[PDB]
């Protein structure tokens, strides 16, 4: 449902944060055309009195005398008489678009960062789990930030979250194992950060600093600030922020293989500022915790296809050894409910349903097998909710939760099918998902909810899912059974 | 070993590089017990005078003033009236060894380094190939340090090496795609490289420094330099060194997933000295590098497996289709051909052997298949130069130079074996393999060899390697079975 979260167009508030300037201009003469408010803090003349200027006749001399580098690498750091700026630029709506924000002052802020960039790499990494690789990549985080609170999250496939590990202070609440609702981050955040993957909220409580006039006058609505790093965000997320009582916020998107698996969020208690090279420290080390979950995750399924595959080749030399299929499904039965971590499994051979391990019943497993034949699969089928989607069996979620067939015969129906039970899970969320927000009377206002505290619920009559060494393996049993 | 060149214990050599100072200190009274004999450059004083004083009374206070974080850290810069030094302590042998070496002079080395670690951690680093990984991995660390060649040199699996990537400076001589002899790195470096990881050689003309007293006392024998950061190299190294033009040298280990993948080899036409801290910030490189290499690689091989597990998939259809095996198998020829990167089949399934594709002939076959009958394998057998394990077929290495043979049974001879030709390769060695060293009369005395050109040799009668993917399609057709 697209929800009122889901339209606000963030990259057109109009809005910067307080602790920078931003400057836009167009054409060969490069003439202001869009300034900050703040802008005679560091400008010296005041904002109106500069549009339309000459960029020569606007910025101080420091700033033009590195335009090329700025230019060609897209930041510097300048020494203006009000201290040390990095100035930032990109282009946007055909405007040149220049930012200013406080530079770095720890001379030593890249060694500490590359001392941190060591224990990410080490030798391995994450030798206890990929739950010491996420803890790791939290404590990095934050030893290099000073951050209050530093989160793994990790988005689910309903793009819901949880918090997989965490870093923070002694005495400091925490969100450890618990689970956000999908419209804590909108789709149209989601798309930003995906490709944007970085974002500081300095000061929750501040409030945003308007440009100048407001509207592009070629465009008719605000200049798109998808790449600013000034950008002012959401006044719904920053009530958000000031909900959970934080007062300061930045995260960094975690893209793995091309698509946004989750982030890593810092929280505040104070207002404060990260540099932009200090921010860039950061983004290396998430761009490596990336790399070393594909690493890793690709080497675990690699050893799960190998316990399989030597699962079916044993199988394969239990066959060839006595012409008895009946009885060697019968005598390697674990094996053949191993193949796919299931806990009873049908074979339709023709006659009467062979029934292995612990299963439905021989009418109840003929009256789905009939029901099976009828689907659009074409060699396998597989679920994690039999009962949601074939109601005869609803109530058996101590045996067929879930499901895993694959259709050994062209026509006629030939089955192998592997059972599962449900698996009772307490996930608890930060607050009642039931309640994400608190719309105003009216329903054009929304606010985020005032409450995080743990609400607990229970799922039931969901099997463990069907992981993918398991199609697999059961691809593979299939190409044993002609 | 074999060779007088594993001989030489390069550990135990007693002398190091004329850039730095070591010291040995003793007990509580931490004594002087070793030092080299140029100790005089940085401490004022005669070595031999300051052996069995306190460390209080020989080291100078700028050193002294940094002792609990030395002692502490492991590691410190100290200013002293020569300039600034790093000093640099471990263990060997019950002592406390303490190096000083030329600290780092630019500043901004780190942020330099930071910049490089991005390029190399970048996601999109593999599109255009694992080739072009080493190339960047090359290119940065010759932007990191300024030698004039950086190669990337792999070990195959008998330990000669080939240079697969070379990052060199305009008009140098290349080694790129030249192969090495296994003794140009003997077994004892080998093994010292697999534990110390980094290795700088900064003037491959210059003398050692040798220690005092030439033993130590309690042993009997030289310290152990395994572990220092001043180790002078083996004589017959630097003789190799300036045999091949070079004035210093410097390499770093690749170790991926615990073994000595290969090694990062950089050369200098003139000497030249890297800080500690720089190559400290080099070796995260090649730590960034092994990770990168190990996820493409095993995203390589699991797209095998997926093209393979389609092939049987494919296969499995079309049995339990119409006809009989050899029906289906005059079909899907090219299918079973495929499953293993293969140019024939012979199928033993009882009757005649059932010959698809491009085979030896039928008498042939059999013979082949009543010696592998006799042969010790549980389930498959291959190899790639089928001629030196069984010279019947000596002569066919037009068909028959590499073969996988799977089992279709058990105390029986049922077997499907899949036949490749050989694949004519022509080696580029740096000079001649067949002598690879150059020893004086009476074998005592051993020199590098003189030349490293080009040198050329064909290889015959080996097929292209059997690979996991070939061998686990083979299991799985194994599948199968009557
Ligand atoms: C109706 C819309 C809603 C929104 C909307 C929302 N929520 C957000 C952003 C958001 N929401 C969240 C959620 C979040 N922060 C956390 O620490 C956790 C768990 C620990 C979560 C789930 C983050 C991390 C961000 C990125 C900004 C930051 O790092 O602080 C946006 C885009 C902000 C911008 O870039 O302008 C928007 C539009 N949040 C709600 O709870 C509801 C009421
Ligand atoms: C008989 C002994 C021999 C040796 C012995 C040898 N050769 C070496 C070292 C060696 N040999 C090589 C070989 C080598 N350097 C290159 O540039 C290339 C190809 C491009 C190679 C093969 C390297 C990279 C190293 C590591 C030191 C360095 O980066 O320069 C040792 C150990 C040095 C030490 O740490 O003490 C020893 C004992 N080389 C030969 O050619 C023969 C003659």
């Amino acid at each position: 449902d697209l929800s009122q979260c889901d339209r606000e167009p963030i990259h057109l508030l109009g809005g910067i944060q307080s602790h920078g300037v931003l400057l836009a201009f167009r054409g060969p003469d490069r003439l202001l055309e869009v300034v900050s408010a703040n802008a005679q803090a560091l400008l010296g003349r005041p904002p109106e009195t500069l549009l339309g200027q000459p960029v020569g006749r606007v910025l101080p001399a420091e700033v033009l005398a590195q335009w090329e580098p700025l230019v060609a690498r897209g930041s510097v750091r300048v020494v203006l008489p009000a201290g040390a700026y990095r100035a930032l630029l990109h282009e946007s709506d055909g405007l040149t678009v220049l930012e200013l924000e406080p530079a770095e002052l720890q001379p030593g802020m890249e060694e500490t960062a590359l001392e941190v960039v060591r224990r990410l790499v080490s030798p391995l990494a994450g030798v206890k789990g990929t739950q010491a690789l996420l803890q790791t990549a939290a404590d990095t985080v934050r030893a290099l930030t000073g951050f209050d609170r530093v989160m793994v999250y990790r988005f689910d496939a309903d793009w819901h979250g949880e918090v997989l590990a965490e870093s923070k202070r002694g005495g400091m609440d925490g969100f450890l194992g618990m689970h956000f609702p999908a419209t804590d981050i909108p789709v149209q955040a989601r798309a930003l950060y995906t490709r944007n993957p970085l974002r500081l909220i300095a000061d929750a409580r501040a409030r945003p600093v308007p440009l100048l006039p407001p509207v592009v006058p070629a465009l008719g609505r605000p200049l798109d600030l998808s790449n600013s790093a000034l950008r002012s965000v959401s006044p719904v997320h920053l009530e958000y922020l000031r909900n959970m009582g934080v007062g300061a916020s930045f995260s960094l998107s975690l893209l793995k293989e091309g698509v946004l698996w989750g982030l890593i969020a810092c929280h505040h208690l104070e207002p404060l500022h990260i540099s932009h090279e200090r921010r860039r420290a950061c983004e290396v080390l998430t761009q490596l915790l990336a790399l070393q979950l594909s690493a890793e995750e690709r080497a675990a399924e690699a050893s799960e296809d190998a316990h399989r595959a030597a699962l079916l080749g044993q199988l394969a030399t239990a066959m060839g050894e006595g012409g008895t299929l009946e009885e060697v499904l019968e005598k390697e039965s674990e094996r053949v409910l191993a193949l796919t971590g299931a806990a009873g499994v049908a074979l339709l051979l023709g006659e009467e349903p062979l029934l292995v391990g612990c299963t439905p019943a021989q009418d109840e497993v003929e009256a789905l097998v009939a029901w099976l034949a009828t689907q659009p699969f074409q060699t396998s089928f597989h679920t994690d909710r039999l009962g949601t989607v074939y109601p005869p069996l609803a109530a058996r979620a101590d045996v067929a939760a879930g499901i895993l067939a694959v259709r050994l015969a062209p026509a006629a129906a030939r089955f192998a099918i592997w059972f599962r039970p449900e698996v009772a899970r307490t996930i608890s969320w930060a607050g009642n998902p039931r309640k994400p927000a608190e719309p105003e009377p009216g329903h054009q206002r929304l606010h985020p909810r005032g409450s995080f505290q743990a609400w607990e619920e229970t799922v039931r009559d969901t099997s463990l899912p069907w992981k993918r060494a398991d199609l697999g393996a059961a691809e593979g049993f299939r190409g044993a059974l002609v």
